């Protein structure tokens, strides 16, 4: 897939982004790569933050929905109207679909002044697409409509970043080691679950539903790992325990505040999170080290009201495929990963029992 490798852009903290076109005419447009969402919606308007934006009257394939969608967030917020077009990636298959599009003809503190990307490719499935589940995904129609296989990987690489879409197919260069696999618990959000957690070895003996509670999932559209709270505040104090060495401000730990040192790692803790593996009572955990969770620096691991978010300070660490034929997501030590002596991991297999308990309802 040589033509696919390499095809994603960025700046670092404001995503990942693949270059797509879309209306006939094609415009291109950069889109932001979002495991974390199942809509695909971009800029229709000249805001001015952003380079470029749809315009449906440039576009002889665009086909009115005659629908509006609102779509509220944590911070962010925007609203759109529904349609179709022709929709390519130019980097990607030698193909085109026609897929739903969300024109964004509205938003709040969504869009990135300074980025370079003006729309959004939710790649979730479409129990959590907006207004409902009725609006088809563009990777369901892309699959629907070509023979592109159903799945794609992820390759994040981490001033620009760079990484890898490979739509319907595994690069086996990205990688190094064995791929384990970890069942995807639901299709809505990439939903998986942790069943151990490990601080440098040492398990932090909690139990293993608020791992996931509510839930955990594989979000590429995060810059952090966020954890629960709880789970988090075990986190920080084992973490905080590992590295005595030398000291930091509690507000610090809770993002609230920036630490720096001086130009020229083992005084921090590796990370390892137990997933539930393909087997009855087997697992495998991925390890994570400082270079992954200390962003060029601040402390990239925050709370979260909303469950574990595996966001960027674990996929940078790995090669990530998301087999959607099989309900699972593929883990693999990354060819790209920042390292030191240590390295990041996958390495697996463990027992585990009762890890269908660690499952939130
Ligand atoms: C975490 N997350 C969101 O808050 C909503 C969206 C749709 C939004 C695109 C993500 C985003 C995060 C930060 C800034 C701008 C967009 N995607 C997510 N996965």
């Amino acid at each position: 897939f040589v033509e696919m490798v390499d095809n994603l852009r960025g700046k670092s903290g404001q995503g990942y982004y693949v270059e797509m076109t879309v209306g006939s005419p094609p415009q291109t447009l950069n889109i932001l790569v979002d495991t974390g969402s199942s809509n695909f919606a971009v800029g229709a308007a000249p805001h001015p933050f952003l380079h470029r934006y749809y315009q449906r009257q440039l576009s002889s394939t665009y086909r009115d929905l005659r629908k509006g969608v609102y779509v509220p967030y944590t911070q962010g917020k925007w609203e759109g109207e529904l349609g179709t077009d022709l929709v390519s990636i130019p980097h990607g298959p030698n193909v085109t679909v026609r897929a739903n599009i969300a024109a964004i003809t509205e938003s709040d503190k969504f869009f990135i002044n300074g980025s370079n990307w003006e729309g959004i490719l939710g790649l979730a499935y479409a129990e959590i697409a907006r207004p409902d589940d009725s609006l088809e995904p563009f990777f369901d129609s892309l699959v629907k409509q070509t023979h592109v296989p159903n799945l794609f990987s992820l390759q994040l690489c981490g001033a620009s970043v760079g990484g890898s879409m490979i739509i319907g197919g595994i690069d086996h260069s990205l990688y190094t080691g064995s791929l384990w696999y970890t069942p995807i618990r639901r299709e809505w959000y990439y939903e998986v679950i942790i069943v151990r957690v490990e601080i440098n070895g040492q398990d932090l003996k909690m139990d293993c539903k608020e791992y996931n509670y509510d839930k955990s999932i594989v979000d590429s559209g995060t810059t952090n790992l966020r954890l629960p709270k709880k789970v988090f505040e075990a986190a920080v104090k084992s973490i905080k325990a590992a590295s005595s060495t030398e000291k930091f401000p509690d507000g610090f730990w809770l993002g609230e505040q920036l630490v720096c040192w001086q130009a020229g790692w083992n005084i921090f803790p590796v990370i390892s999170l137990y997933l539930m593996g393909e087997v009855t009572n087997q697992s495998f955990r991925i390890t994570i080290l400082p270079q992954q969770y200390l962003r060029p620096y601040k402390f990239a691991i925050s709370q979260s009201s909303t469950g574990t978010v595996m966001g960027a300070v674990i996929m940078e660490g790995f090669y990530v495929v998301f087999d959607r034929a099989r309900k699972r997501i593929g883990f693999a030590v990354s060819a790209c990963h920042v390292h030191d002596f240590r390295t990041a991991a996958v390495e697996g297999p463990f027992v585990t029992l009762d890890m269908e308990d660690c499952g939130y309802n």
